[PDB]
DNA sequence: ATAACAAAAG
DNA sequence: CTTTGTAAAT
């Protein structure tokens, strides 16, 4: 079920997916909420990667950016819908990606 | 105004 | 072995 794939090649797939989220974020820029293109979680020399998955409200207070987690579903009804990203596991280890397909 | 973590929950 | 929060680079 799981696939280990070299870095430069799967980065092409990753950058395509992140591009969809960049373009979506410009479309909803006046809704005030942020769909994070690329989220990394670190454990045990692995990086777990979640593309276009988690919504935040960004506030800037006192110079400093603040991240308010909103969730996985789009936070305002009737706003444009986020792009279909594959949900599947992405793990970076040792300049390679473990992926599902 | 997009790119290094922890712990809880799954 | 994902979900929910915390906090330089472009």
């Amino acid at each position: 079920m799981r696939v280990k794939v070299n870095e430069k090649q799967f980065d092409m797939i990753i950058d395509k997916l992140k591009l969809m989220v960049y373009e979506y974020n410009t479309k909803i820029k006046e809704y005030g909420v942020y769909l994070k293109p690329y989220h990394i979680v670190y454990k045990n020399s692995k990086r777990y990667i979640y593309i276009g998955k988690y919504w935040y409200k960004l506030e800037k207070i006192g110079g400093k950016l603040k991240w308010i987690y909103l969730g996985k579903t789009k936070p305002i009804q009737n706003m444009p819908n986020p792009p279909q990203i594959p949900e599947s596991t992405i793990i970076k280890e040792d300049n390679e990606y473990i992926v599902d397909e």
